[PDB]
């Protein structure tokens, strides 16, 4: 249910949130407005614990719910072509 | 409890404690005030031990207690990325 999805969940909304506060931060580029660069390589590793999250998601609701037939084979690989790409 | 968690601490608090020491000792610098390369690298070595002195702790908070879901891989990957900053 809701409440089993929230505590297995973990930190995992919480990284998330913190991401999406590094996006905002980044809409004014900390102090001011400039980009370049390493500015973006720090987003692209942020982006990369994103995924991170959503791997752990993508894990817990196919592990206390049913099995399904999604594998986290076919998911890490989707994760990894997404970093990749 | 407060016995529990001392007495599966070990020396890990000990370690603190001597960690402490160590930085106190540093404040003054051993006799003298100097400062510079070795006196860093030594410093971040004892930094290291406090670190693992942290892992041990946060293992054995999780250990005896509930399992949560933090897992080992994430907090042992935080102590590396740490060291490594
Ligand atoms: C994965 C493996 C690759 C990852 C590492 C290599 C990519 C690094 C790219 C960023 C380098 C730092 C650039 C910083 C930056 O924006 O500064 C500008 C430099 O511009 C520039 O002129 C950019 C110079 C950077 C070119 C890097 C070319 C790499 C070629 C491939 C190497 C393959 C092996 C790498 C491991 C401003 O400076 P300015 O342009 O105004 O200054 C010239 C006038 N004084
Ligand atoms: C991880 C891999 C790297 C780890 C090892 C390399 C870093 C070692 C840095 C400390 C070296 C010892 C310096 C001690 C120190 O403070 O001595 C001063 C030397 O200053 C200086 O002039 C500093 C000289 C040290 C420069 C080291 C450059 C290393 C380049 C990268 C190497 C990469 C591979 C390393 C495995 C005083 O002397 P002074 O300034 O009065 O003396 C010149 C006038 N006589």
């Amino acid at each position: 249910e809701l409440f089993t999805n929230n505590a297995l969940n973990l930190v995992i909304i919480f990284g998330s949130c913190a991401a999406l506060i590094l996006m905002s931060f980044w809409f004014r580029r900390g102090n001011r407005k400039r980009k370049g660069f390493l500015f973006h390589a720090v987003q692209f590793l942020i982006y990369t614990i994103i995924i991170s999250a959503v791997g752990s998601i993508i894990n817990y609701v196919i592990e206390n719910y049913k099995l399904k037939f999604i594998t986290p084979g076919v998911i890490d690989f989707i994760c990894t072509s997404l970093i990749a790409v």
